[PDB]
C-alpha cells in the first residue's frame, strides 16, 4: 500500500463509505440485520432532497404531487441511500418549503373553514379551547378545530416518510441531516423488516398543528403527532451512529398560552407548555428487535417510548413484541422516557446520562428508566451525571415503576403469568461517581414489580466496558459525523 | 488571589472562594476597578434566585410585587453576591416562569386594550403593520403596537436588573447561571462605579415583545430591548472569565414572519428575522473604563455596540466616555459587532474570533470590528478563524468603518478635533494561519479614517502574548467554569444518622 507524506494519519474514513453491517443485541437476535446490503448499483443512491428520497425509498416508482403527498410501490428489494447534506422533510412536491400559513392555505383550513393565517386560526383556537371558555369534560370540537384538523391532516402526509423492508440509510461525512419530519418504520396493513440507520442527524418533528385535549391527565395537554422514528410495524432495526435532538426549536421556546387559574391549577404552569413535538424513537405495536447504539440524544422531553398502551392485547400491550436493545449512548439532556418500558424485554447497557434537575434548565430530568407495565428491563454498566440544586442526586431519580395490578390481572388472561411479569434488573450503575442500587429503587416505587427471569445473554452476545472512563469514551464516539469525515 | 491565565485546570480555586482581583485595561486605570472587595460580611451573600439576589443588590431593602417589579433603595456599599447554580430572570415574585401570555394579562395590553391573549396580539400586530398593509413611512403606532408595548414595558421591568455601586457578582463553582434577563450598570437617576462580574454563565436575554420598526434601515426591521450586561451609567467595571451566548433559542428559529414583495422587497428574507435578541454587553453614553477579560462570547448576532449613536455630544456620543479593553475573549460564532466602536478609546488584544461565513450557519459571520463614528481602535494580536465554503476569507471580512464628516464637524465644536477623529490601529492580526492587514481594509472602507494618535500601553501595562498557540490557548483557558472547582454536593441531614 501507499501511505502519502502528506496524508492526514488521524482521518476518519472517507464520506460516503460506511456499510450496513455490525448490528448487535436484539436486532442481531435469532436472524441477523443487514438492510440493504448488497444492493443493487440501480439501488445504490445518493439523495439530497425529499423528492429523490422519495424516489429511492420508491424504487423511482412515485408520484409525487404538488403538496409533496406520495403514490407509488415501495420498493422491498435492497437498496443503500446515502443522504446529502440537510434534507428537510417539510417541503412540497417542488421542494419549496411549507410554513404554518402554508398548511392553512393549502388545505381545507382556508377552503372550507375560510382562515386567511396560521396566526388567525391560533388566535381563534385559544379563545375557543381555553379552559376558561371550554372547560375540561369533553375532547374540542369546531370551527377552529376541524380547520387545526385540515392542517395537521396535510401536514401529516408530507412529513411522514414510509420506509420498507431492506433498506439502509447511511449519512455521508458530518453534515447529513433529515429535518422536520418522521420516519415511519412499517403499517398495519404493511409491515416490514431489515433496516439500517447511520451517521445521520435527525433534528426537530416539529408539529405545527399541536392538538389540546381538555381531558388528557385531567387538567389537560397539549399533543403533538411526529416522533423522529416512529417504529410501530418494523422487526429488526439497527440504529446506529446517529444523533437526534429538538434542533433550533426547544420546548420551553413554545410555553403555556393559557392564563387562566380554575379548579386550583395554574393553567399557565409549564405542564400546559405548546407541546410541538412527540418521541424521539417510540417502540410500539409490533416493533421487535430494534438496537439503538452509539446514538447521541439530546434536547428533548419524551425520549423513548416503548409500548404505548397498559391495555395488554395482541395488537398494541403484547409482550412478546417490543424487544429493544440500547448500548452505547450518549442521553444528555433528556427529560423522560428514557427509556419508558411497557411489555418489552429491554436491555440498557454502557450508556451515559448527562443532564440536570434544575427546574430552570432546558430540558430539565424528569425521570430515567421507568419500569411500565409488564416491562422487563436489564441494565448494566450504565453511567449518570445528574446535576441539581438542593441535595445530591439519588437512585430514585433514576429509575422508578408505573404498574397496575389490575391490567397485570387482565394481562395474564391474554398471555402467561411469566410474559405479564414486570421485572427490574440493574448492575454496575454509576450515579455521580459511586455505585447506585437502582433495583431498590424500583422496588420503593413499586411493590407490584417482580423477580427478573430473563437475561440477554441468553438471546445475543456482547462485550460490557467497564464504567472508569464511559462518559469520556462515549462523548468521543457517539453521534453522527464520527464515522466519517467531512465530505 | 492570583489564578494565572496558564496555570494548571486542576489548581482551581475551591467553590466558592475566588475574590473580585486582577482587573486589568481601562479598568484599571485610575481608581482601579475592586467590586465589593472587602465588603462586610453582612454584605456578603449566596443567592440561587430572583428575589434574593435583588434583596442582595438592595441590602435587603427591596419591595418585589406579585409581577416582580421592584421598589426600594440599591445598595451602594461594598458587597460581594455569589451565584449558587441557576438565577432565571423571567420569573414574578413568586418565582413563577413568565410567559408572553402573562405580561399580555397582567400589563395594559389587556386592561386597556382588551387583548385576550398573546396569540391575538400578535395576529392584529402583523396584519396592521406588515409592509403591504402600513408602509415604511412611518414608524407604527394605534391599537396593537400600544398593547405590545404595554407587555414589553412590564417584562422591562421584570427582567431588567439594577447593579449598584461596589458590587462583585461572583459565580459559585462550574454551573453558575443567570438566564433571561439584564444587568444594568447604572441608571440615569443614579449611575454607578465599580463592578466586579465573573465566573456565570449567562445565556439568552430574550424580548417576547420585538418591535417591528418600518423605518429601521429603510425596508425594516424587528428590534428588541434587552442585553445580557448594558453599560450605560457605571465606570469602572470588570468582566471577566463569564459565559455569554443566546442560550437555546438560536435566531435561526425566528425567521420571518412576513411573506410578501412591497416595493421590490421580498418580505420573506433574513433581515426581516424576528429579533428577539439585542447585545451580549453594549457600553453606551456614560459607561467608561470598562475591561472585558477571559470571557467565552459565542452564537449571537450583535455582540457589542459602543456607543448607540453617530450624533456627538455630551449625553450619548462623547469622545470621553466609552473606554473599553477586551482581551483573551473567545468570539465564537457571532454575527458582527465584534465589536462596533464609535466614540470610546477601544482595545482589542489577544482574542481569538472562531466562525465560518457559510450562510446555512446559525450564525454566519458578517462583520468582525467596525471603526464607527469617532471611535479609536487599537487592535494587537488577534488571532481570526474564519470558514467558509465560498471563498478564502479576507482582511476586508474582518475590519470595516462606518464614518460621516459631517459627524466629525459637529463633534469638533462640542469636544475638539482630535477627539473627534476616527482611527484605526492593528499589529500582528492572524487570519487563517497568516498575517492580516486590517488598516488597509479599513482604509478601503473608508477614506475618512484618520492617523491613531493614542495607544493603550500610556495607561496600563500589557503584555501580548503572540498568536501562534493562542487560538487553544484561549478555547481551553476563557469563559466560566474555569476559576473554581465544582461545588461539593450538599450534604444530606440523613448523612449524620448512624
Ligand atoms: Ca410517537
Ligand atoms: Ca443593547
Amino acid at each position: 500500500m501507499d501511505i502519502g507524506i502528506n496524508s492526514d494519519p488521524n482521518s476518519a474514513a472517507p464520506a460516503g463509505s460506511i456499510d450496513s453491517l455490525g448490528a448487535t443485541g436484539w436486532a442481531s437476535h435469532g436472524t441477523p440485520t443487514t438492510g440493504g446490503q448488497g444492493a443493487a448499483a440501480e439501488r445504490t443512491y445518493t439523495v439530497a432532497n425529499r423528492n429523490e428520497l422519495i424516489q429511492a425509498l420508491y424504487g423511482n416508482t412515485a408520484v409525487i404531487a404538488p403538496d409533496g403527498s406520495v403514490q407509488g410501490t415501495p420498493d422491498k428489494a435492497p437498496k443503500v441511500i446515502r443522504i446529502r447534506g440537510t434534507i428537510d422533510l417539510n417541503v412540497d412536491g417542488q421542494l419549496r418549503p411549507y410554513t404554518p400559513d402554508r398548511y392553512v392555505a393549502g388545505s381545507c383550513a382556508s377552503s372550507v373553514h375560510g382562515y386567511a393565517s396560521q396566526a388567525s386560526l391560533w388566535s381563534d383556537y385559544l379563545a375557543a379551547y381555553r379552559p376558561g371558555a371550554w372547560g375540561n369534560a369533553r375532547t374540542v370540537s369546531g370551527k377552529p378545530e376541524d380547520a387545526r384538523a385540515c392542517a395537521a391532516e396535510l401536514q401529516r402526509r408530507v412529513v411522514t416518510i414510509s420506509v420498507p423492508d431492506n433498506t439502509s440509510l447511511l449519512g455521508i461525512g458530518t453534515d447529513a441531516k433529515i429535518l422536520h419530519g418522521n420516519l415511519m418504520l412499517g403499517t398495519p396493513d404493511a409491515p416490514v423488516a431489515n433496516i439500517v440507520i447511520r451517521n445521520i442527524t435527525f433534528e426537530d418533528a416539529f408539529d405545527d398543528f399541536p392538538q389540546w385535549d381538555p381531558t388528557d391527565s385531567s387538567d389537560g395537554r397539549w399533543n403533538s403527532e411526529y416522533d423522529l422514528i416512529s417504529v410501530a410495524h418494523a422487526s429488526h432495526v439497527w440504529i446506529d451512529h446517529n444523533t437526534f435532538s429538538d434542533g433550533d426549536r426547544h420546548d420551553h421556546a413554545f410555553p403555556s398560552v393559557w392564563h387562566e387559574t380554575v379548579h386550583g391549577t395554574d393553567y399557565s404552569g409549564g405542564d400546559f407548555k405548546v407541546q410541538h413535538h412527540d418521541g424521539l424513537v417510540d417502540v410500539t405495536r409490533h416493533g421487535n428487535y430494534v438496537t439503538l447504539s452509539n446514538n447521541h440524544f439530546h434536547d428533548h422531553d419524551k425520549a423513548f417510548l416503548i409500548g404505548g398502551t397498559d391495555v395488554p392485547g395482541a395488537d398494541s400491550g403484547n409482550p412478546r413484541m417490543l424487544k429493544v436493545t440500547f448500548h452505547g449512548n450518549h442521553f444528555q439532556n433528556l427529560r423522560q422516557r428514557q427509556a419508558r418500558v411497557r411489555y418489552g424485554m429491554v436491555h440498557l447497557y454502557n450508556n451515559y446520562y448527562e443532564n440536570t434537575r434544575d427546574a430552570s434548565a432546558d430540558y430539565p430530568w424528569l425521570a430515567g428508566m421507568t419500569l411500565g407495565q409488564s416491562g422487563k428491563v436489564h441494565a448494566e454498566n450504565n453511567v449518570v451525571s445528574l446535576a441539581g440544586p438542593d441535595r445530591p442526586a439519588r437512585p430514585a431519580d433514576v429509575a422508578n415503576a408505573r404498574i397496575s395490578a389490575a391490567r397485570t390481572q387482565d394481562c395474564a388472561a391474554l398471555f402467561s403469568a411469566s410474559e405479564c411479569a414486570s421485572t427490574f434488573y440493574d448492575s454496575g450503575t454509576v450515579l455521580n461517581g459511586g455505585p447506585a442500587d437502582l433495583t431498590a429503587a424500583v422496588r420503593w416505587s413499586s411493590a407490584l414489580a417482580a423477580a427478573p427471569a430473563w437475561k440477554p445473554s441468553d438471546f445475543y452476545d456482547y462485550t460490557l466496558e467497564d464504567t472508569a472512563d464511559l462518559a469520556a469514551r462515549i462523548t468521543a464516539r457517539a453521534g453522527a459525523g464520527k464515522l466519517e469525515g467531512p465530505a
